[PDB]
């Protein structure tokens, strides 16, 4: 089941933002948003794509492991940290766009499309260019299925080798301490209206796993830090961490 | 492999009246650096850094499943109050769980721990002494440069083990990690057998090279047990390795 915590609005409004979270307790089964409506609204996944696609492209050997070196083209682009070469781990790290483009190409429409619908994951819609859908394209997910298709991850439940799916969330660290770990990824959606943020992922306690999932509007990339900035205090309010 | 000797390093121990080696190995360049060669290449007893081993050597052959297989409390209150409950491989590392992993010794047995030890060439590969504690008042003895030579086969997936087990390990071996660097680490504490030393284990990933550490100190009092770490980030602070 779900519940809407009105209260957590807060947390928007006070960094005069607009925005969902949605936060779901593995152990307890039990899922809250500060809005429901918003908390099923869909949106496009921009980098949060990233997670699928990297799936996609190990299972079917595009991507041999995650240290493999994708060698940059030498065109070069207008963000300085894509025009060198990278592998899985800095590619996820530095949201590196023309690799994941050519992950596309390479998978291809046909194994694109029919991956996305064995993973459940959003409307599973590739239309518009195979190599921005996620960008400008068809596809779109909310909060809530973001969280639905990170949960199947986290338990190795999706249909590609447990490998793919342990690489993957390898690829997703962000955080470790003593007292948690985040695996995570963030996105900004601009090429269309809405522009928003994204931020999905899940924090590993010793006893028990978060997931979450929220947006919210984006209309400067000024903002951007509030993505993690509002989660944490969502997960410090209800002492998931200190 | 092929170290070098840099003895102002020394100023990290003897600052904090500690005494003790730091070894750290630059995978890109295939360069080695010691405060001190002589104790870089002295085998210790391994403490709670054999729980790398030997988880392992349990996942492979199935006494543990998977990281988060629940291993039961068998019902006895030991002094550390976070042994006292149930854990998984994850948090049995975490905190250095002794009990779960005597019991894997067991499920291993004498035979196919040796033969893995082997096969990894850890150490003086001596099971000598109880098969349920030998890594900690037994036979086997390990130093900090062989602590390295075999972290790296581990990052390489290259020990003799499926890759499986190899990448559940190196994902339980997680310390720190935020948007400078990671961690995958394991501390000891040895305090059966003088002398007394603590260890830190591990590596430092970065965006485009790996740092391999292995560190231990003489702890004659566990005052001192926050120095394994912070000796080590002095050292990686001053070489630049990490902000
Ligand atoms: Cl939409
Ligand atoms: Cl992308
Ligand atoms: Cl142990």
């Amino acid at each position: 089941e779900w519940q809407e915590k009105p209260s957590w609005n807060t947390h928007f409004s006070e960094h005069k933002a607009q925005g969902v979270i949605v936060l779901w307790n593995e152990n307890k089964q039990q899922g809250f948003t500060n809005n429901l409506k918003r908390a099923n609204q869909a949106f496009l996944p921009a980098s949060t794509f990233k997670i699928p696609n990297s799936l996609i492209a190990l299972d079917l050997g595009v991507v041999k492991d995650e240290h493999q070196v994708f060698k940059w083209d030498g065109q070069t682009r207008d963000i300085a940290a894509w025009n060198r070469d990278h592998d899985l781990i800095t590619a996820m790290k530095y949201s590196v766009v023309p690799v994941y483009q050519e992950f596309a190409r390479q998978i291809g429409q046909a194994r694109m499309s029919k991956m996305l619908h064995a993973f459940d994951y959003g409307n599973e819609d590739i239309s518009g260019n195979l190599d921005s859908f996620w960008l400008d394209g068809g596809i779109r997910i909310s909060a809530t299925e973001q969280v639905a298709f990170l949960r199947k991850l986290y338990h190795n439940k999706l249909h590609v080798s447990e490998r793919s799916q342990r690489i993957v969330k390898q690829a997703m660290l962000t955080e470790a301490n003593s007292d948690y770990i985040i695996r995570a990824k963030t996105g900004y959606s601009t090429r269309i209206e809405p522009q928003i943020g994204w931020w999905v992922g899940w924090v590993e306690l010793d006893d028990n796993v978060w997931f979450f999932a929220m947006n919210m509007d984006m209309p400067t990339a000024d903002g951007l830090g509030l993505r993690q900035a509002i989660t944490k205090e969502v997960l410090k309010q209800e002492k998931i961490i200190p």
